[PDB]
């Protein structure tokens, strides 16, 4: 009942903490999505 999840995206920060998304739609309640923390690089 469910489309694949898309690709994770980038960090929303470029330096320090920040998260990342994914998401799915039906092809069944509606779209889902997955968040998580990310962190690229420390800040200068
Ligand atoms: C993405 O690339 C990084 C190397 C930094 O240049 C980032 O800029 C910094 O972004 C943070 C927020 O993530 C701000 O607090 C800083 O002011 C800024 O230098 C850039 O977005
Ligand atoms: C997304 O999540 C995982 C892949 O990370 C699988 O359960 C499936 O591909 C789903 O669409
Ligand atoms: C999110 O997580 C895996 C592990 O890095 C990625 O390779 C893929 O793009 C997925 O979207």
């Amino acid at each position: 009942a469910w489309d694949e999840w898309s690709p994770w995206s980038l960090c929303s920060s470029t330096c320090g903490r920040g998260f990342r998304d994914r998401t799915r739609t039906c092809r069944c309640e509606g779209p889902e999505k997955q968040t998580k923390f990310c962190n690229i690089a420390l800040c200068p």
